[PDB]
């Protein structure tokens, strides 16, 4: 009757009011979880910047630092080569002046 | 009970409308939540792709320079031992000429 129908309606109003308390707080949780993901993406973007800065820095630095050593290694070799070339020329000149004198004495003994 | 039962059924339908609207806002927050989830996976995939380019770039520059240090020192040692061989050949020839000259000078 009138009492039962009013009782049934007041129950529906109470149950809906409790669900609205839960729904409003579920929205607040979704908002905080989304803002947490945004601040987490800020950190990941900073990490991407450091990696892209080290891709250009590591490529352009090692390309010039390794050339510094390839250059200085040949300079070491060229100094040794220059010392060896001076030895080769002095010995070749000393040998030629000696070998000419050997044929002069060898033909002198045969003619006599 | 006529103006009261009607007065409650309106409040029920108003509350149901507020829960339907909140259910739509929960769908909006949920879809925006999964979008940021997929964006983080992209950032994680991007970070891993860049970290792999580091390992590939370093192992390449470390192996290319090792090929240069190997072939350069192979050249310098082939040249140096070529000069050592030549210098010793000239020295032995100089010595054997001085011996023969001193022998021939005494023969006369």
């Amino acid at each position: 009757g009138h009492d039962r129908e009013v009782q049934g309606l007041q129950v529906k109003v109470t149950k809906l009011k409790q669900e609205r308390i839960l729904d409003a707080q579920r929205l607040e949780e979704f908002f905080t979880k989304n803002q947490q993901l945004r601040e987490q993406q800020k950190v990941l973007h900073e990490t991407i910047k450091v990696l892209e800065d080290r891709l250009r820095a590591g490529l352009a630095d090692r390309a010039a630092v390794t050339e510094e050593h390839m250059r200085k290694k040949q300079q070491e070799f060229e100094n040794i080569r220059q010392q060896n070339l001076k030895l080769i020329t002095e010995l070749m000149n000393e040998r030629n002046t000696l070998q000419e004198e050997n044929k002069k004495l060898s033909e002198q003994l045969q003619q006599k």
